[PDB]
């Protein structure tokens, strides 16, 4: 796209504020930002807020979101679809033109770990170029295992293809498949989907802890066989809904856009890889590390 | 196949009649019929009754089916395998020669949304050329959410490949991935697997309704990440068995031949896309629309 | 690999002995062994004990395993990762050099049907060359349906690619997808992953029996849509954990490394194919047979 040549819009923080006991304002951008998805490989991504996947959004069950998208792309329209919400797609996930803003309001009445993404046709093109992310909706009565959990993180799996190549998006194998982590609390890492950062800077934990991961595989195209090496998931809540309870899973199957809450114990010090067990994808990037130390610090 | 050149056998209605409180006769054909699977693209499909996927069959839990296949293909044998039934495959899903009929009897003792398909070797070839469909077996005690449901439809996902090309069937990406709808009640649409009909003629619903979809992904080869844009599934019954209950799913993972009953609320007027969230497949056809109006009519 | 030219190390039996009420010794080899994966097609596999998938391991919930790997490969390191165990991957699933042995100890505290595999980088390469298998951990209180089960077998699904070809492993479709059976009791078959043995020598059962299969899809790369023709699964326990109970499934979706216990009734004499319903994979080998006779014998 000629109007994207040389464009690299610096990342802009997510803006979010609570405006009532059940109402929350969120402001995001759509912007074009260079991201290093593998060493030496820059992808001029289509993004929310200069991150791909985009920034994490966390709301409470029953919150209505009053969402604004500011479209900083000079030529391509963008839009936002949160899988958390009940909305009219043709009214509420509509396009925002370049250099304009649009505001939409919709409720999040279901707990869980939901994908969000751009909804502009062709949606494959907008998702594959980087316009995906996760919104977590926290359950009003929590999860039955909340009191067991010592530490938590968010992980997202996505693919990257040949740059803005619709033939490859529809017909080709992914060039890279990658994990990123998005921060829940100050001091947590906040990374983009790349083949290396969570290997070189593992997530941290302490010996004996029960870890909860909020996970989503945003695709665009693959499913995920999510596994933490050296442990078994004690409890799994499919899509993060507390009712969809499984126990003792070695691997969690996630559809494209599928989410889960998974919990597992790390019994011994060491580094624990986190993979999709579709090992062609692991080989193409989708391995993150969890470093477990006697103190929980590096 | 030289004997299929120029053959286009007009569709023949499904014949079905109840012959006892727990016994039902069904008569289907195997026939060769041109179907427009994308605009300008005709596939000379191998079909049941001139439809691909084939006609919907609905029976009650505990019904024994006395099934007749009339093979109208001039040269290729065909057969029928219902995933609903308990049967001896080597006795009861055997081949019926060209211009012959065969009758088989077997019970449907499990509720759910089951694939049926031709079972003639190579089964990949017979399924990929179009010989797939769905049989629904209604549960004797219903589903716990029956009283919440306002409106229901049947959707089936399938792929189409290069015509009768066994190399492509085994080794190639699908050319098209498509939804069709099969009628439950008079006035419901009854369509074939194509990239366009359920976009141009959306399924209809009314604002505020709880919709139930009986879904199956018949493949042949892909899995499906089934999602309705702008809602969340309130309840999901995997394979349509009432015991396999999930709640609050954003997306339902279906294996090849996998079925489900899914239910969800449409809160606002508008058009709601229905996709597999494997977006390479959505892009290649697998998007249907649900138009939600204040009255439920167009 | 020049040092593998002409190498064909005869299979070595698994050695296992109980050394306390909750402790079990296991000794395996890593060795390079020719296996006929399709008629006329020899794959010089990387294996445990000269079998691919490797030998079956069965322990009880709560057993600690004291595992020794003897590496008979003349040049490549190997290692062992059991998905059953809680262990430190960087201490306990480490490499054993050629012509050396290594011993690791770790507990199996979760019931189910777990994949095991070599954990040496690149793990895709070691899994795809044949270093995968299953460990079953039997639940302390059994499964609720144990008393209904007449006969049981173990089935494993895997893929084979072009020989030791990392490009094909990461980017190519599988050349073959295959089932094997591993013996639970004397007289049960014990086979390797090939396109033909369980067609030519079906598993046996008797009319009217309830069959339990312990299944795992070890990949490396594909997911599996597991189906037995002519029946419906009465009960399914995902990953073999008794709590993850489903009923009346036509097809069980397994992630890569995913396991299950499935149970189903065979009502009539005949031969019952067992497939992944991803029919491109079935066509490339993944069909096993179950021959059901009036006596249970051939
Ligand atoms: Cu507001
Ligand atoms: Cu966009
Ligand atoms: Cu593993
Ligand atoms: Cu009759
Ligand atoms: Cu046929
Ligand atoms: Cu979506
Ligand atoms: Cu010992
Ligand atoms: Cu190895
Ligand atoms: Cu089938």
């Amino acid at each position: 796209i000629a109007a994207h040549k040389g464009v690299n819009q610096a990342p802009v923080p997510l803006k979010m504020e609570r405006v009532g006991p059940h109402d929350v304002h969120i402001e995001m951008t759509a912007q074009i930002t260079d991201i290093e998805i593998d060493k030496g490989k820059i992808y001029k991504a289509w993004t929310f807020n200069g991150q791909a996947p985009g920034p994490l959004v966390v709301v409470n069950e029953g919150d209505t979101i009053h969402f604004t998208l500011k479209n900083m792309d000079p030529v391509v329209p963008h839009s936002m679809d949160f899988h958390a919400v009940h909305a009219s797609p043709s009214k509420d996930f509509i396009d925002v033109m370049p250099n304009k803003s649009g505001t939409f309001t919709y409720p999040a009445n279901k707990p869980g770990v939901f994908m969000y993404h751009c909804g502009t046709k062709p949606v494959l093109q907008h998702i594959a170029n980087g316009m995906h992310g996760v919104i977590i909706v926290k359950p009003k009565n929590g999860y039955p295992t909340d009191k067991e959990v010592d530490r938590e993180y968010v992980l997202i799996q996505n693919e990257w293809y040949k740059y803005n190549d619709m033939n490859d998006f529809q017909n080709g194998v992914p060039s890279y498949v990658v994990f990123s982590s998005k921060a829940l609390k100050p001091g947590d890492p906040n990374t983009n989907g790349d083949t290396f950062t969570l290997k070189e800077k593992p997530l941290l934990a302490k010996v004996g802890e029960k870890i909860r991961l909020y996970i989503n595989n945003v695709g665009p195209n693959e499913v995920s066989s999510f596994h933490v090496v050296g442990t078994v998931f004690d409890d799994v809540y499919l899509d993060g809904n507390p009712n969809n309870h499984l126990q003792g899973m070695q691997t969690v199957m996630l559809p494209a856009s599928g989410g889960a809450v998974v919990e597992f114990t790390v019994t011994r010090p060491g580094t624990y890889p986190i993979v999709t067990h579709q090992f062609n994808h692991a080989q193409k990037g989708a391995v993150a590390m969890l470093k477990v130390t006697e103190t929980g610090e590096d």
